[PDB]
């Protein structure tokens, strides 16, 4: 009845875990949102028990990551948790070690994307990938189960004998609030009289930001289109576009936004030229808003978008092919609407958050009384 949700970032708790956490709260359980201080901490803290901790999120310095995970073990023990749900690599691995050193009997892991350590292929990153996968063998062994939001990550980690099928649970996508993301009750943002080509993402190079911006240059307002980017940059980050880049192209930059349903309602299609995903939630949000998607033919994207059904797949690291798929849909409105309609139909029947949350709780029921 004391269930914590550990993440390296409060955004995962607030956007992804939330439906699970709200379901458990409603059932009368005490629910903990464990993540470093961020932009959603204050909001999270009036819905659940917010707990913050110091985390060097990207650092790979052993002593930093050891000291950090010792402090986290203490922070976690003070919560007297019955079960901990972790998410993503650093929480899955070091969060599990910390949780077990803290006396938490049950730890459920979650993989929602393999990350940039499977995009980059340099020798340094290949070494880091090997260590992480070696530690996963241990954390997965100490943990009781791991949920996977797509099939490819599960297949892969199984193929590498990192985890036994017995513990693999496949719950496709983290779900989307299809009653909130509902065209009929949403008033579009006013972005003009243009065909808005919308990309929602943190400005990671590995999200395809460069390709989205080059594709904007290539189409250059074709058929009265306008590329729009929603998300945050970060200065002094090799892995990220700075605001100067995000504002300096044939793209309208809106920064961070909370009116995503309204922005999607204003848009003509959603683009996600990611280098790698798990089950992208912005794609789900577009589908729920009955909007067609053009996404990269990469892990995750190619499970959330079926080419010719709810969207079009384009080659990765290829600004011209991304522009081509967008042009195709600009050239054929009746097709673009048909794909969006298929997206809305697919999400309502398989990806509404409420049933997805109930399936997580059925996994928890295996170990604790809810
Ligand atoms: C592996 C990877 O690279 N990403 C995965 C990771 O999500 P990411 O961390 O990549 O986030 P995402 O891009 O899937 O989702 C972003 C979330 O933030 C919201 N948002 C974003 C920007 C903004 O200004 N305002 C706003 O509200 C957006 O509506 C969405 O709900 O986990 C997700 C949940 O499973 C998916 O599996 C993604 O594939």
């Amino acid at each position: 009845a004391r269930i914590g949700f550990l993440s390296h970032a409060d955004m995962s708790i607030h956007f992804f875990r939330r439906p699970i956490m709200q379901a458990l709260k409603d059932m009368g359980h005490e629910v903990f949102a464990i993540a470093p201080k961020g932009n959603f901490t204050d909001e999270l803290a009036k819905s659940f028990h917010a707990v913050t901790y110091e985390l060097d999120k990207a650092s790979l310095n052993p002593l930093t990551v050891i000291n950090n995970s010792k402090k986290l073990s203490q922070i976690l023990g003070e919560l007297n948790l019955d079960l901990l749900q972790t998410g993503a690599h650093k929480s899955n691995v070091f969060g599990t070690f910390a949780a077990k050193n803290a006396g938490i009997k049950y730890v459920i892991n979650l993989v929602e994307g393999l990350g940039s350590f499977y995009i980059d292929d340099d020798i340094k990153t290949k070494a880091v990938r090997f260590v992480m996968e070696s530690l996963y063998k241990i954390s997965f062994a100490k943990a009781d189960a791991c949920v996977f939001v797509n099939n490819s990550d599960a297949d892969y980690m199984i193929s590498k004998n990192l985890i036994d099928k017995s513990k693999v649970y496949r719950i496709k996508s983290v779900g989307v609030d299809t009653a909130k993301f509902d065209p009929a009750i949403t008033q579009a943002v006013d972005l003009g009289e243009k065909k808005v080509i919308l990309m929602i993402a943190q400005a990671m190079w590995h999200k395809g930001v460069r390709e989205f911006y080059e594709a904007a240059e290539i189409l250059n307002g074709y058929k009265n289109c306008e590329f729009v980017f929603v998300g945050e940059g970060f200065a002094g980050n090799k892995s990220t576009a700075d605001e100067s880049f995000l504002k300096g192209g044939k793209v309208r930059y809106l920064g961070a936004r909370n009116d995503i349903p309204q922005l999607l309602k204003a848009s003509y299609l959603l683009a996600l030229p990611s280098y790698k995903e798990g089950f992208p939630r912005t794609v789900l949000e577009a589908m729920s808003m009955a909007k067609a998607v053009v996404a990269s033919d990469v892990t995750g994207c190619n499970e959330a978008v079926k080419d010719g059904y709810n969207g079009l797949l384009c080659k990765v690291k290829d600004a011209n092919d991304l522009a081509g798929k967008i042009k195709i849909l600009l050239d054929d409105e009746e097709l673009c609407a048909r794909l969006g309609a298929n997206g809305r139909s697919w999400v309502v029947s398989e990806f509404d958050e409420k049933q997805i949350a109930k399936r997580y709780i059925e996994i928890y029921r295996k170990f604790i009384d809810v």
